[PDB]
């Protein structure tokens, strides 16, 4: 499942983290995975301190289906969706100062979640405690480049 992708949304229960300036608010530019995707490369940029950090990452999958990933912090996610355009993740990030901040993440080729997606992921978020008003859409304020 390799190719160009685009961050569509993100949450967290802690909101801080995906807002302008938060070490996981992610603009996604590629996700190739492996021969089996027991390691899934991902380019991304974050905007820090006014820089778009480019990032360059491998998330392992464990032996329950689970992924590890190092980036600001300890990850641990889930694929909990895959479609031909979209996926989503469900990541537990422990930071420097052990913080845990759990939510979600859509990664896909368009820049927008349809209606009846959108509502989905709503009620998704709710779900596993995350509020409606912590869900980032990052679509129009990707200022960062490709290099």
């Amino acid at each position: 499942i390799n190719g160009d992708w685009n961050t569509i949304a993100l949450s967290a229960d802690n909101k801080e983290k995906i807002e302008e300036g938060g070490p996981l608010r992610v603009y996604f530019r590629q996700v190739d995975c492996n021969d089996d995707c027991s390691e899934i490369t991902f380019r991304l940029y974050v905007k820090l301190s006014g820089e778009c950090k480019e990032s360059t990452v491998i998330a392992s999958q464990t032996p329950d289906d689970f992924y590890t990933v190092q980036f600001a912090g300890e990850n641990t996610f889930l694929i909990v969706d895959k479609q031909e355009d979209l996926f989503t993740l469900y990541n537990t990030n422990v930071d420097e100062n052990g913080l845990v901040t759990r939510g979600y993440a859509i990664i896909g080729k368009r820049d927008s979640l349809t209606p009846e997606e959108t509502s989905h992921f709503e009620e998704a978020n709710e779900l596993k405690g995350i509020p409606k008003g912590n869900i980032e859409y990052l679509a129009g304020t990707d200022d960062c480049p490709e290099r």
